């Protein structure tokens, strides 16, 4: 089939629309997610026009291999979409009404800075390539863009499925292309972190600090060193889903902070003993008494330093 | 082919039916499972009608590309169903009897609150989209809905495969749609938990409490700290199949409880030593003697507090 | 095409046959395995009959879409079989000789009781559905049922590929169905367990018992507690392929047994110290001397109690 | 299409050829690997013959569904090969020149005895099934068998892609079959093992032996027991890709050996203490002094015992 | 269809072009990555030529099965490319303009020497096979080779998508083949390594060295041995994506170095005690005092020895 000819010199307006049936499987690592949805496209292919008087029909149905349809595709997809044609109904004037049930893995990037409170905007990029005879421009039919009430993305809170109304029109490989931006807004469900990560990962750090209430280097080595294992152990129980960072995570900084508060504790206890062994248990007692407040205070302040910086 | 015309103004009644051949692979994480089953649909497509006198035949067989069949689909499926047409037999009046052997990964959500005693209702959503000329409504042919005696879901106990008789009829993208709810009821096989999780994960917590029967801070640090590793170690051997929770698990609360009974034990032993070092081994002896009953009693009561709350 | 008409009122006999080309990938967890094999079916479709005198041919070859073939399927398969038609040759009388190279993931359940010495019978269920005009019954052509000499299932010992000669004939969804049972017998290759699981997992349990040859509570806490970590650590190195058990494994009981022999050892050492601290190092010395024999003897006997019960 | 008729009574000679484009993904566990290659087959199908004088053409090209091609398949493949037809060119006499770009996962078994120095011969089994009218025998066209210079199997060293010239001709399911053996020879790249497995896994075993340079049972329990954890810990960092063994690995024996040298060390230290506690620090001092040489010597000799046995 | 005949004796020039739509999933292990891109090919197939005067058309569109297209393929691909034809437009002279949207997993090897600062050149090998009548040579249409501004490879920094202008022309299996080299240049995003690997993996190594500030063999065994576990533990938290090395990694050397600085520390502490036990606490005090500087200095120098060697 041939592309529709111009009424005057204008490009073809293809009125897009995506309705999310089911949205799932967000791999924080790969920065992907799978989407199951309806794609409704509208265009005036004048050629198709039929009179209601002569044709006994109302709105004639058509097959995809039976009529011309523009090459509508996605940009940030793994493999091409799992398209399944629903209906192609042509209005008496020649206005086609395309519908399909696509199922493809999207590839939208994520922000792991603000994590575990991280908030995201996922992208779906609709593209259509212009031909040798006429050109194509995309439009957002505001009425066939949305999300079902049944859509669940366990771990995230689906806020609003929107669309960037203005299209991008550009040249590439000697052809005009129309690029649309579909934006999905999500926020994180961080409820479990506090009681099952931050609160237990804190307790471990405090069992470490019971070394300043001791005099015994033999009990403090077993305190500070053991809790370090306890940390890495729990740090392993909590192995999440977080890729390679050329930047810093809000957690990334906190983790680097703990790996110091254990090491610093090791210095303190190594000195607490060496000062006492050299027979000056006056500093060696002022130093232990100091870190009783120094560590907790420095820590609480260091958390505010991070929080104020990141957020 | 064209949809059947109305005898008067009524929509087409498609009499559904699902018989579970094989049910397997329940991923607690993704909240999915794979199903292998038979789909039997019945409708009066008057057009097909043939006389028994003129036609030498009884009940004529037909091909899927040879006759009109309504677009029957599933809502909560990963990728579209692996449909394999069995038989399409038309009764003399024009009553079609469709049958297929679909094989698709369902996406039904789960309740991890009551876990490891968690009980579930899984969902299969049958949908059919209405056309430009007539509309479609779904019905439950109570006689072709069930499960085979051979169906196994190791880890769960398959109770009853049912169907929500009343259909949902609603508008979406300017089209009428009929939505049916197929419900599968399952309960958990928690037998191994008690002797291979709760009972060993308890023993570790008790080897911790043998610190109140000691006077030695050097043996109690090695008791309480070591068992914490022993816990996280076993807690790692027991790494299950449990996604992200914006709520609380019955186990989730218990785990948070243990991470306290170890930390609290650390406080006790840090004080038991500090009281004795400051030369008051009267409290330091009343405090150790107290926790001999305090910890076990507080613990047993704390378990009842949880159990009564969750269940 | 139409099903063959009856010579008198009899159902069609389809003479089955499965020859295992390659058998592999047994997932103990999912209770599955993949099979690559040949399916040879024989039936007298009288219609096809051709005279050797008039037809210049001997045994005419035919295409699958060129002739009627009964809907032969498998019951316990993940997704439908990866069928690849080999040859369809019709004998002068009309006796068809079907052959294909199917490749599908089977779903046969397993017995993890007797494990690591567990022995299995895997199932392949061949089904054929009867039509509106005649019915179908299955037969075992004893000559085209077997296994190649090259078949390997590393970890198991392929004993005998058999077939349940008698077919199951039953009603379901108003249709007669013929169900055949293909049984594959396998046994376990447990050679590595003894020297790389039971023997090292024993040694750890004995380094624990060197606590009765000590007087020092500080060395016994470090003995008994450390070895518990050593156990869970090795118990983690040995993380196998074993699903959810609503019953008990032979290993399951042994594991529960070890988690006691460590806990019991903890009681002993907690008492050994508390008796000595209360100044009665007469029992505290009789109790330590007792467990020198009590633990080993109780243990060896407890293993016989299990072995005699399970086997 | 029909198989070519005999010039006299001979079977058809199909001249095979495999050229490895890309070879990758060797799963030591499943004993598989994926191969991307070219399959060139040559046969004299007399029927196709065309005169150079009458036909304006030279060597006529043909489609796969346009001409007869023998059912060429693989035996040890997961699912059937991902065949992609390249060219089918027929020489004036009727000599067909088939070519395709197959991509399938092979299933060749491995030897884990000599590991990490293990050497392998992988198998590709080409099969062709004979028909009702003529029979088929396979030949190795020595000129279209090889491997590209770009082929990489990181972890192995690709030595030589060969072919077993002599074919296997046998009866199965009343049909003649021709079986060819394609052999790929590979050897292991064990460079990292010595400095990042054997050398660190040795150091751990030596930190254990610093127990004979001590008198203190409290420091030796903490030495020998701790290093056992250190071992299992590192033994876990080194968790490779090695299936179930009904035999013994060269490493399998070494591992069983270390799990003794730790246990034996536990006996020594338990006696070193018990002899000294019973007041005979003359043996208890001869025994400690003995194991200073006994363990290292016994060990070095035990390694030679293994190496000489395995290799 | 037939290949275009020569204007004189020249081979056909196919003007290639690859524009990277989306580039993702780089598996350091398998040495692969997935690419989604546009392939534009240009050739003068004189046969297609049509006059602008007689033909009412301008630049006639054509189907792939409607015209001859050369067998353009990739060499280092897993399975054949997921090709999706965009447009085939023929200019009045007969100059075809092919375009497709391929999606295949590439197989380019990597350098893990300079890692985590490793820099790579990935390969895409375009091949075209010559026929019985004319031959084919490849060309780089410099104008349709590039990468989009949206291309992201999280963990790497996409530098420049280039092409080796000069083609490789060689004989293989009696056929001429044209091989092109597409090179993608990437560099690593090593920001997180320093604060979340090297800095914490250093701290652990320093808590070890607080053994020279002690006199107590019982506290030094618990220091040096415990930190070794802490190391292997963290070394496990940091389990990356790094295959089998027949060479040495920059990290590979550093890791081997740490496994010595712990072992050497074990020797020191075993001697520190044995010298003191033999009553010579003059060396035993000079040796401990020495390693206070010896270890740090030797270490810092050993890092420069590596860095200068690798880089």
């Amino acid at each position: 089939v041939s592309p529709p000819p111009p009424i005057a010199d204008e490009p073809l307006t293809v009125n897009t629309g995506i309705y999310l049936i089911e949205c799932y499987s967000l791999d924080d690592k790969a920065e992907t997610f799978k989407v199951n949805a309806f794609l409704s496209l509208s265009w005036k292919d004048r050629r198709l026009a039929f009179d209601p008087v002569r044709s006994g029909v109302r709105v004639k149905t058509y097959e995809p291999e039976a009529i011309w349809i523009p090459e509508i595709r996605f940009v940030n997809v793994e493999n091409a979409r799992d398209a399944d044609v629903v209906d192609i109904s042509v209005s008496p004037d020649g206005t086609v009404q395309y519908l399909e049930r696509f199922s493809a893995r999207v590839l939208s990037p994520l922000d792991f800075r603000r994590y575990p409170f991280d908030s995201q905007t996922l992208h779906i990029y609709l593209i259509v390539r212009s031909v040798d005879t006429r050109n194509i421009v995309l439009a957002v039919d505001l009425e066939k863009v949305g999300k079902n009430d049944d859509v669940f993305l366990t771990g995230w809170d689906i806020e609003s499925f929107t669309a960037v109304v203005k299209p991008a029109n550009f040249a590439l490989e000697d052809r005009l292309e129309s690029k649309l931006d579909y934006q999905l807004r999500i926020s994180r469900q961080y409820f479990s972190y506090i009681p099952n990560i931050i609160l237990p990962m804190l307790f471990i750090l405090f069992i470490s600090w019971t070394a300043f209430w001791s005099t015994s280097y033999e009990a403090n080595v077993t305190l500070v060193v053991s809790t370090l294992i306890a940390h890495i152990a729990f740090c392993i129980l909590v192995e999440t889903n977080l890729p390679k960072t050329p930047y810093m995570t809000y957690t990334g900084a906190i983790i680097f902070m703990i790996y110091l508060f254990y090491f610093v504790a090791v210095i303190e206890v190594t000195v607490q003993h060496y000062l006492k062994v050299e027979s000056q248990p006056a500093r060696a007692a002022s130093i232990t008494r100091a870190s009783r407040i120094a560590f907790p205070v420095v820590f609480l302040l260091a958390n505010i330093i991070l929080a104020f910086l990141f957020f």
